[PDB]
């Protein structure tokens, strides 16, 4: 299992966001029924490739299982259209929309999406 830090709210991703600020993050979008996201974590998370891929990465996750009033407002805000979603967000905290990940990906192609985001090491 991937170590994920859980939010909740808006507030707790910006929270998040403004603590992550210089390191780049992942931000999985979970329910317990939506059969991708559970092969997410049998085929693509189990990886050890994309788990030390992901190694320097902060892993965020929000559950959005129960369909509450906070994981509708955050789903609304994050502009998110259904499950499975994945959003990567830079060292700044910025989001890029081209490296959402809406759909199952097994481990080689996932790792080959990481590999293609914008660049996040410090020199
Ligand atoms: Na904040
Ligand atoms: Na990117």
């Amino acid at each position: 299992h991937l170590n994920f830090t859980q939010i909740k709210t808006v507030d707790e991703l910006n929270q998040a966001l403004v603590e992550a600020k210089g390191k780049p993050v992942m931000l999985d979008l979970y329910a317990d029924w939506c059969v991708a996201c559970k092969e997410f974590e049998k085929y693509t998370f189990s990886d050890p490739q994309v788990q030390k891929a992901l190694a320097d990465t902060v892993l965020l996750q929000a559950n959005v299982t129960a369909n509450d009033a906070q994981d509708v407002a955050l789903l609304k805000h994050l502009n998110v259209l259904g499950l499975p979603t994945i959003l990567f967000f830079d060292g700044q905290g910025q989001e890029h929309p081209q490296a959402r990940v809406t759909g199952f990906m097994d481990a080689e192609t996932f790792s080959a999406h990481l590999r293609d985001r914008q660049p996040h090491h410090h020199h």
